[PDB]
């Protein structure tokens, strides 16, 4: 689980949505995995804007912080997992590190700020949902 929080907006897994969010719902999309929903009160998350291939992310299954090296956000075939079944997903960024399905939501983070959250897992890769593209998160 986790959330990024950057203005009114609140960023999170799409599988993970809740009924709040979609019934609060700013703007979605099932081949990134992401949804985003309003929120009463300001976020603590800064967007990076920016083309870093190295952060660092957080994995709930081993309460830790882990730096990694990522690629670039592309069309990834992803295998089937407990809430996807295998299908190609969009803006994906990869790196080699441990991700199950409860760690959906965790924040990879570089020097300029919140580059995604963790999307998927599996096979020894931890695959993240880029936000850095999503100008509109820092505005309105
Ligand atoms: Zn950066």
């Amino acid at each position: 689980s986790g959330a990024i929080y950057v203005g009114n907006y609140r960023v999170v897994n799409r599988h993970l949505a809740t009924h709040n969010d979609w019934a609060n719902l700013v703007w979605e999309d099932s081949s990134r995995d992401l949804l985003v929903s309003s929120t009463t009160a300001q976020g603590c998350d800064t967007i990076a804007r920016c083309d870093c291939q190295t952060g660092v992310y957080y994995c709930s299954s081993r309460r830790k912080h882990y730096p990694v090296s990522f690629s670039k956000p592309s069309l990834i075939f992803v295998e089937a997992s407990e809430y996807y079944p295998a299908r190609y997903q969009s803006h994906l960024m990869l790196a080699v590190g441990h991700s199950e399905p409860g760690d959906c939501g965790g924040i990879l983070r570089c020097q300029h700020g919140v580059v995604g959250i963790v999307s998927t897992g599996g096979n020894g890769l931890v695959g993240f949902a880029d936000v850095r593209d999503l100008l509109w998160l820092d505005e309105e």
